[PDB]
């Protein structure tokens, strides 16, 4: 029953980011669980994705036309990352809030992710999402609480990208109001600790 | 009763922008009714803002540390976009919904102008928007049918950042079902500019 494990960090804290230190937990207990598991780690702030530009998005597209070298070199990109994908089984995702949003990093991953007849595609029944078969977790942090609020867009949308796709089996774990100070930061990141235990003895 | 007007473009496909089609129809449409009021227009795509790392949003900290090089540009383009905004009464903003979030070049934007201190602080009542006084106009295009539906969250994104900064008053323009054809992008054409014409009619 053994399986490889992707994690996807997208804070711009680095070694302060405090879902990047709960993605780390999650490495070292699902480690020790499953010692035969592959772990993949993408760190999309020390390798940053480019930006989804007018000139970029034309790799995307599945055309005959010559590409520019940019081009090439995105489509290049976009291949690997959604093969990467598909040749995991569980997808770990460190989705910090920014601004109400995700942060930009892991929002341009999703860029390349995203294209027609690769990880998603149209068919009479509606749209269908090719990657499939996978179970994500979502380590998501926020200095101040929404939980459960309408100031909370960051859930419901990464539910909904991810269910595109084919990612459907997705559980979140939260990190809130660290904002508050250190005392707030430690009882949170003990929280979503305990939420990442149960996820590792469950499966 | 004069006023300023200040229009963002956030869209990568350039001419064939349907979102910067309505834009240059508002301003066409307010330049004739208030000949006398100023119109700036900043393309967030033509002239791209950097993105949001773990370097510049050291610019944003308010320190007495040196700054890098790149602090220093992000933090000059930061006061720059900032001023921009708080120098005019009406904001456009032209958000097109990708992968269901709006435009990472739009994004890149909002991630320079919120900044405590300047568009908004804290205090003992909670956080408080310093961008006062201003009426925005959102004209979200989309490929697909989202409106008032639950796969539609850059309205209710868009709402929570706006409204963090002061921006409250924001009225919607739809233009969805562009992917569908021709035929369907011509009516959603129609029926945004409907919209524009009775938000330009009432003031």
């Amino acid at each position: 029953s053994l399986s490889k494990v992707l994690v996807l960090k997208s804070s711009i804290l680095a070694g302060y980011s405090q879902s990047n230190q709960l993605s780390d937990y999650f490495v070292e207990q699902w480690r020790e669980k499953h010692s035969a598991d592959e772990i993949t780690v993408r760190d999309l702030a020390a390798n940053p994705i480019p930006v989804l530009d007018g000139e970029l998005v034309g790799a995307l597209r599945p055309s005959d036309a010559p590409l520019t070298p940019r081009q090439q070199e995105a489509l290049a990109l976009s291949d690997e990352l959604i093969a990467e994908l598909k040749a995991h089984d569980v997808i770990v995702i460190a989705a910090p809030m920014y601004n109400f949003n995700i942060s930009t990093q892991l929002k341009n991953y999703f860029d390349l992710v995203a294209r027609a007849g690769v990880t998603f595609r149209y068919t009479e029944n509606g749209p269908e999402g090719l990657v499939t078969g996978k179970k994500a977790i979502v380590i998501t942090s926020r200095g101040g609480i929404h939980k459960d609020g309408p100031t909370d867009l960051v859930t419901p949308y990464l539910s909904t990208f991810l269910g595109f796709i084919g990612i459907t089996d997705v559980k979140f774990v939260f990190a809130e109001g660290i904002a508050y100070g250190p005392e707030m930061a430690a009882k949170a990141q003990s929280d979503a600790k305990a939420a990442i235990d149960s996820i590792v003895s469950a499966e």
